[PDB]
Formats: structure tokens, C-alpha cells, sequence
């Protein structure tokens, strides 16, 4: 649901996501901040489009997950995407490890090379009681 910061820094560790991919879960949660503000419900819908955002890192449901009558959808994540808003942030972390898995890694969404785009967000994770 809508949580702080410091609970998606042991979130996104409990799943093993704490640096996972090369990258740290510091860049991971100064992202979810700005994506969702910490929130795993957070969803946002598309205007004919077919790529309805779902989870806390904002999934569309054409190339990551089929929240249920979505025809784009390619479930690169082979899952439900209303999974990735529920509390379970295991759907959002293995769909979001999806999206990392690929060439890009995390650089998919704008905001991430816009507020931390190889920035110092190590302050994000450290410090935070774990």
C-alpha cells in the first residue's frame, strides 16, 4: 500500500533486490519515490492505449504484465499486473526485475535518468534501520 521510504528499502531486500543487477537498491527507492511515492497500489491508467500502469514502480500492461483484457499485453513478467498494486510486492519485484533484466536495466522510466540519473542515492537505503 501507500508506505515511507525507509519500508521500500527492506522491501525491495527481502525480495533480494538490494543489489541486484549491478545497481543498488539507493538508485531502486530514490525511483519508487517519485514513481509512486513509496506506494504499491499506486496505478496510473492510459487514454486508448492499452498500457495501464500497475505497482510500485508504474508497470504498463502491454509489455510487462496482462492485468486481465489487455491484447498488448506480451507478459514479459507472466503475471496479473492488478498483482502489482496488491500488498504482495512480489508480483511488482518480479515483473520489476523483468524490466531491469533487459538491456536497459533500470533506465525504463524517464524519472529515474531525471532525478537520478547516475546520482548520489546511496542516502536512500543508508541509514534506515535494517
Amino acid at each position: 500500500k501507500v508506505f515511507e521510504r525507509c519500508e521500500l528499502a527492506r522491501t525491495l531486500k527481502r525480495l533480494g533486490m538490494d543489489g541486484y543487477r549491478g545497481i543498488s537498491l539507493a538508485n531502486w527507492m530514490c525511483l519508487a519515490k517519485w514513481e509512486s511515492g513509496y506506494n504499491t497500489r499506486a496505478t496510473n491508467y492510459n487514454a486508448g492505449d492499452r498500457s495501464t500502469d500497475y505497482g510500485i514502480f508504474q508497470i504498463n500492461s502491454r509489455y510487462w504484465c496482462n492485468d486481465g483484457k489487455t491484447p498488448g499485453a506480451v507478459n514479459a513478467c507472466h503475471l496479473s499486473c492488478s498483482a502489482l498494486l496488491q500488498d504482495n510486492i512480489a508480483d511488482a519485484v518480479a515483473c520489476a526485475k523483468r524490466v531491469v533484466r533487459d538491456p536497459q536495466g533500470i533506465r525504463a522510466w524517464v524519472a529515474w535518468r531525471n532525478r537520478c540519473q547516475n546520482r548520489d542515492v546511496r542516502q536512500y537505503v543508508q541509514g534506515c534501520g535494517v
